[PDB]
């Protein structure tokens, strides 16, 4: 996707000193946030679930393609790397105004990313999507279409930094994928109701019958929902995927679902407030 800004880096994990190292290299095609058509980008870094534990890059002014070249060390036992996530928040720095969020990226299982290779840099697209003091969360899922059989399969993988929705302290999240074509909702499908977490893992496949002469014109709206009871469930966040999707990243994902027929494509998406789209 063209209008989709992205950032590159590299990371290795020195055992024997239990240290996750992370080099932020450079970003490209960042969104402008200044009236001058640019941004003064810098990136906050977290290592979930540790919410405070942040590093910050220098604040490169006037550029949509910063070259950070900064490195950061984290003390994590090998046993913990799996139960852990990196999380970058890209921001535009501002003098006279609240700093503008450019986007966020979530780094899934850190172990595998680091274990190899070294200085073949890896890229992730910066997830544009509203984030007030309270972020709704990111949702990870695959996407695989068998044209020969008309099976389109979603497969909800996991979610990160969901919004707490219960007084108890968390949310009892499940995921509602629903087929959309030309504004009409055609078919819904739910997942398990994993309870009392904000970083759920599903690995559950949702499947839809869709003719090959029709995929191009269909799409789906996924939405993480906090269970509550009987019929009073309250939504946490939503995300579109398919043509006619607001976010380029949203339709680039459906775009590459086709073009790679029997291959599942994994991608992170930013959960966004329900009232910024409309079926
Ligand atoms: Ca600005
Ligand atoms: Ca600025
Ligand atoms: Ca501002
Ligand atoms: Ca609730
Ligand atoms: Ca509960
Ligand atoms: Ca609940
Ligand atoms: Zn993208």
């Amino acid at each position: 996707g063209a209008p989709c800004g992205r950032i590159s880096f590299a990371l290795r994990y020195l055992y024997g000193s239990d240290q996750l190292v992370v080099r932020i290299l450079q970003a490209l095609d960042l969104p402008a946030k200044d009236s001058n058509g640019f941004s003064d980008p810098y990136v906050k870094i977290y290592l979930l679930p540790d919410r405070k534990k942040k590093f910050q890059t220098k604040v490169h002014r006037k550029t949509l393609n910063p070259i950070f070249n900064e490195t950061f060390q984290f003390s994590v036992p090998l046993a913990e790397l799996a139960q852990r996530k990196l999380h970058f928040s890209v921001y535009d720095f501002d003098r006279f105004s609240r700093h503008d969020l450019i986007g966020q990226v979530v780094l899934d299982n850190l172990l595998e990313l680091a274990e190899q290779p070294p200085d073949r840099p890896l890229w992730r697209d910066i997830l544009e999507g509203g984030s007030e003091k309270a972020d709704l969360g990111e949702l990870n899922f695959s996407l695989c279409y068998l044209p020969t059989a008309g099976l389109l399969t979603v497969t909800i993988i996991k979610a990160s930094n969901l919004k707490a929705m219960d007084l108890t302290g968390f949310s009892d999240p499940y995921v509602k994928a629903s087929l959309i074509s030309e504004g009409r909702r055609l078919k819904k499908r739910k997942t398990s109701i994993k309870k009392n977490t904000l970083n759920p893992t599903y690995n559950e496949a949702l499947v839809f019958d869709v003719a090959p002469e029709s995929v191009e014109n269909v799409g789906l709206s996924i939405a993480v929902v906090d269970y509550d009871c009987i019929g009073h469930n309250e939504v946490i966040g939503v995300c579109r995927v398919g043509p006619e999707a607001a976010d380029p990243h949203g339709r680039e994902h459906w775009a590459e679902m086709l073009a790679n027929p029997r291959k599942p494509v994994e991608h992170w998406h930013q959960l966004v407030e329900e009232k910024t789209l409309s079926s």
